[PDB]
């Protein structure tokens, strides 16, 4: 589908994503790029928790939406 995501590196990515996809479901799409080590990596709006076992459906997320995602910099 057509969605903007953004990476550590402020790159453009495409996402794909079906009717019932859940948050743990979507993990694999995510590492279409080079998976992530990042488990604490999520996007910020509307509060939405990627580690949880919530749907996308259910924050009424659908395509062309504005998913920001946090950036990687700090390890901690």
């Amino acid at each position: 589908m057509q969605i903007f995501v953004k990476t550590l590196t402020g790159k453009t990515i495409t996402l794909e994503v079906e009717p019932s996809d859940t948050i743990e479901n979507v993990k694999a799409k995510i590492q279409d790029k080079e998976g992530i080590p990042p488990d604490q990596q999520r996007l910020i709006f509307a509060g939405k928790q990627l580690e949880d076992g919530r749907t996308l459906s259910d924050y009424n997320i659908q395509k062309e939406s504005t998913l920001h995602l946090v950036l990687r910099l700090r390890g901690g």
